[PDB]
RNA sequence: CCACCAACCCCACACACCCCCCCACCCCCACCCACCACACAAAACCCCCAAAACCCCCCCAACCCCCAAACCCCACCAACCCCACCAACCCCACAAACC
């Protein structure tokens, strides 16, 4: 539900969960990231 | 570093479907005598003349030490980011855009 997601974001203080970051990096890293793509952004932003 | 409509297994004649099959067969077994890729005997350390045996030795000797003065592969001065044109800086920008 929209209400469920919103509360869950509020509970974590509007900050990404570590699992969210793990998922983003695993997708971005296992891809031939294009110059200004979303993959490149994900890779450059969350990598350590 | 999406896209022709549409269809969207690099599926589909039928019959079929072990890269099975002639039969006898079926150790890439078999003549016999054999059967250590053993063997003349004498004999077997790829041992031996003696004298010997550091691939030791003339002596002086014995740092691949030494003129002297010396001894940072220091030193003119000015210096001393292998900094510096300004304007200033994403190796950003027409617009429209952005599998």
């Amino acid at each position: 539900s929209p209400e469920a997601v919103y509360t869950r974001i509020m509970m974590n203080g509007g900050r990404l969960k570590r699992s969210h970051i793990r998922r983003y990096v695993s997708v971005s890293s296992n891809h031939q990231a294009r110059p200004n793509s979303f993959a490149e952004f994900l890779n450059k932003t969350y990598s350590s």
